[PDB]
């Protein structure tokens, strides 16, 4: 079936993910099959200055994804 993986990344952060102008988040989808996303820039969690990303997915691509995604930070 299809999960959701929510991850919050430090909006300092966040360009270690998406890459060259997107090139990486771009890649990561292409070979994990997921659709990656995150949070409108300015949208942090309540207390937080946290971005949000959002795999949604096969369990087992979320879980390689979310792997690839948070070996960057």
């Amino acid at each position: 079936m299809k999960d959701v993986v929510e991850i919050a990344v430090p909006e300092n952060l966040v360009g270690a993910i998406l890459g060259k102008g997107g090139k990486t988040l771009v890649e990561y989808q292409e070979l994990t099959g997921c659709r990656i996303q995150i949070s409108k820039k300015g949208e942090f969690l309540p207390g937080t200055r946290n971005r949000k990303v959002t795999i949604t997915g096969t369990p087992a691509a979320t879980q390689a994804a979310q792997y690839l995604i948070t070996q960057r930070i």
